């Protein structure tokens, strides 16, 4: 089943792993469906979704690369480990701008935010190819500063129900977004309807793999005083 729902459900129990990307040497390629955290989790399935089917059946593993490719860096151009989307509204903006995304929240909620990105430079020690190279740090800043200050639709956490709302699909791309000082989204998943509840199907950190949530994304939201709402991204085809 060619959908984002159905290619997100084949990653139940698949193990949590941090930095499954950042490999010492230069940056290249990733491909590690047996590990995943909650950002590669979704680029997988994405980059599966879009992928044809092959007369034969199922799909060719080269364009499944050149999509993740086209998915995770910058124009789908790699060059050097900042060529890598590691902003959420910059990877937002490239799936936008390369017609694979469209921007739900934007066409449905009158609610705005001003991104404010800077924690990555502000904290170069969490990062591999950060700590320890200050060209990139430089270069990091640039694009933070290339982003910081445009406003976003967003949903509010208190204007979403548990039983989500209409313009809210299964298989849609759930950003969180929060108030962690300098960071736009801090966790990420697949909008899943079960019981007249809106879930999560994500990679769980707390939980070590990826799950379908026990409860309704709005009371993850309410439970995490760092979470702030969501923008809701859906694949275009
Ligand atoms: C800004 C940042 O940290 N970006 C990284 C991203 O973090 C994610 C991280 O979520 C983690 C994995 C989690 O919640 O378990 C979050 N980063 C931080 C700093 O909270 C944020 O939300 C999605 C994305 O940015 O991960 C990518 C894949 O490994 C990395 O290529 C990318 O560098
Ligand atoms: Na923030």
């Amino acid at each position: 089943g060619k959908d984002m729902l159905s290619n997100g459900i084949k990653y139940l129990d698949v193990p949590y792993v941090a930095h499954t990307l950042e490999a010492d040497g230069p940056e290249e390629l990733v491909i590690n469906c047996d590990e995943v955290d909650c950002t590669t989790l979704v680029e997988y399935v994405l980059a599966e979704t879009l992928t044809p089917k092959l007369a034969d059946g199922d799909i060719s593993e080269s364009a499944f690369a050149d999509n993740l490719q086209k998915i995770r860096y910058r124009d789908g151009k790699i060059d050097g480990y900042t060529s890598r989307l590691h902003y959420i509204a910059d990877w937002i903006n490239n799936g936008v701008r390369n017609g694979f995304l469209q921007d739900v929240t934007g066409a449905m909620s009158p609610d705005t935010e001003r991104l404010s990105i800077s924690y990555m430079s502000s904290h170069p020690q969490l990062y591999k190819q950060l700590a320890n190279s200050p060209e990139n740090v430089a270069k990091m800043k640039k694009i933070e500063q290339s982003l910081s200050g445009k406003e976003v639709h967003y949903l509010p956490k208190a204007k979403l129900p548990a039983d989500g709302l209409p313009w809210i699909k299964d298989g849609d791309i759930i950003a969180i977004t929060t108030n962690t000082p300098g960071l736009d989204v801090a966790h990420m998943g697949i909008a899943f309807y079960a019981d007249n509840k809106l879930l999560l199907v994500h990679a769980s950190s707390t939980d070590k793999k990826v799950v379908v949530s026990k409860v309704p994304l709005s009371q993850m939201l309410k439970d995490n005083n760092k979470w702030t709402g969501i923008r809701v991204l859906r694949m275009k085809k």
